[PDB]
């Protein structure tokens, strides 16, 4: 009972078995320079970034091309805008980029050491600068005659008022890259997911690392280097993710939630092409659906990032795949795909036939499952009350297992809590003291589905 149909897959064709010569093991990073501002709005640009064959794309001097004022994201500006704003700090050890060692520099290791704490934007800026001076002094002293670093991460720029001029600047981007867009699935969630449909600011010093990961539910990522400093990026095509996952298992680090920094020789040995590139100030990085990446600052710089859900067959498929996989692994999907799929079918025209078929198949599965559930409740003499969804009402998750609960809600009173059926039953043998709710009647879903047609 997958929400996906295998025959519908648009995933590109790659063979692990076929041998790869060294050069194929280091691919050139897809790179774009915009001659004219109107280029950034070319449908050619969109088709290039979202292409399945392009796991990652750098847009060179994007900020210049559109006259983005990155100064608005400079550390001084941020201190002025929000000094006491809190920031999540990661205490790491500074190392070369293509290397992560044990304590003695005997051996390369996958597990990545990162330690959490919290400070204020103001205090972190003081460190970032003090950090800079000291490196400068040591540089001058020489001319005249384990380094521990702190990394400022996941700083939340969600509030509009404080960050108004900052966020307004990003409206200059093409629609498919914007925080909020009718063509962006994350805009159809109906609630705010920090760091995905809101902006995240990173404040870095040389050696600052973000370890290996895929984005939540395989959503695309957009990243802009404020500068001055150059960031170094590593990426691997979605196709090889499970192989990288097996490495984490064998080294006893959780792939999804663990902190790991790949051993490059391991990948090459495994016939896995790695993308290596530098991202300079004003360069924009587009991370395509489900690309495995990890990043290091080489200089002193800030970055901004957020996620975007492109309305493409490939993004949709990969989003749904990771949605099902999370459930298998008992990991909460932060993007409620079923609720999102219905929102999209209902507020957005779909012209692409491969995408349309996928959303359609998903909706159908959702109806069948709701229909199977309604009868089993009915011939158990369980009563289902009709509740009607409130305007701007957020999806629901089971208080126990974290699974998305759609259409039919099981509710209890401690006030109120929502569960899936398994967790409600587990709690009560007969569902006694459990109120079952119906968000929409078979008819609502049946009519929305039939009205959902391919657009020219
Ligand atoms: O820039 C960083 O440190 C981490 N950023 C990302 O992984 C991203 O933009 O998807
Ligand atoms: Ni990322
Ligand atoms: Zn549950």
């Amino acid at each position: 009972e997958s929400y996906l149909s295998p025959a519908q897959s648009v995933k590109p064709k790659i063979n692990t078995e076929e041998k790869l010569p060294r050069e194929k093991l280091n691919p050139p990073t897809p790179s774009i320079y915009l001659e004219s501002k109107r280029d950034a709005f070319s449908p050619v640009l969109l088709q290039f970034c979202t292409d399945p064959r392009n796991p990652i794309t750098v847009i060179r001097g994007l900020a210049g091309s559109l006259r983005l004022n990155l100064g608005l994201f400079s550390t001084k500006t941020l201190v002025e805008a929000s000094g006491e704003h809190t920031v999540e700090v990661r205490t790491q050890v500074q190392q070369p980029s293509d290397e992560n060692w044990d304590l003695t520099g005997t051996r390369q290791i996958w597990p990545c050491e990162s330690s959490r704490s919290h400070t204020t934007i103001a205090k972190y800026a003081q460190y970032q600068a003090s950090s800079f001076q000291e490196s400068l002094q040591e540089e001058l002293e020489v001319l005249f005659q384990h380094h521990i670093i702190k990394f400022g991460t996941n700083i939340d720029l969600s509030d509009a008022k404080r960050w108004k001029p900052q966020l307004q600047e990003l409206l200059k981007l093409p629609a498919f890259m914007r925080v909020t867009s009718t063509g962006n699935m994350l805009s159809h969630v109906g609630h705010t997911i920090l760091g995905m449909n809101t902006v995240q600011l990173y404040m870095k010093v040389p050696g600052s690392r973000t370890p290996g990961h895929q984005e939540n539910n395989n959503f695309c990522s957009v990243n802009i280097n404020i500068g001055p400093g150059d960031c170094e990026w590593f990426a691997v095509h979605e196709h090889y993710w499970e192989t990288i996952s097996a490495f984490c298992d064998r080294h006893g680090v959780d792939y999804l939630t663990g902190s790991w920094w790949p051993i490059l020789d391991d990948l090459y040995a495994s016939n896995i092409p790695v993308y290596r590139f530098v991202q300079r100030p004003g360069d924009l990085v587009w991370i395509n659906a489900g690309t495995v990446h990890w990043v290091q600052a080489t200089g002193w710089c800030n970055n901004i990032a957020w996620n975007v859900g492109p309305l493409t067959a490939y993004q949709y498929q990969l989003a749904l795949e990771r949605y099902e996989w999370n459930e298998v692994k008992n990991v909460k999907s932060i993007v409620p795909m079923i609720h999102v799929s219905w929102n999209v079918a209902r507020t957005v025209k779909i012209s692409d036939p491969d995408l349309f078929k996928m959303i359609k198949f998903c909706l159908l599965q959702s109806m069948k499952h709701c229909q199977v559930q309604r009868e089993s409740l009915v011939r158990a003499g369980k009563k289902i009350a009709y509740q009607g969804r409130v305007k701007d009402e957020p999806a629901y998750y089971c208080n126990e297992c974290d699974v998305e609960v759609f259409n039919i809600l099981f509710v209890t009173s401690e006030t109120y809590l929502v569960h899936c059926e398994g967790c409600a039953r587990r709690r009560s043998a007969g569902l006694q003291g459990v109120v079952v709710l119906e968000q929409y009647r078979t008819e609502e879903l049946a009519q929305a589905y039939d009205a959902f047609t391919l657009a020219p």
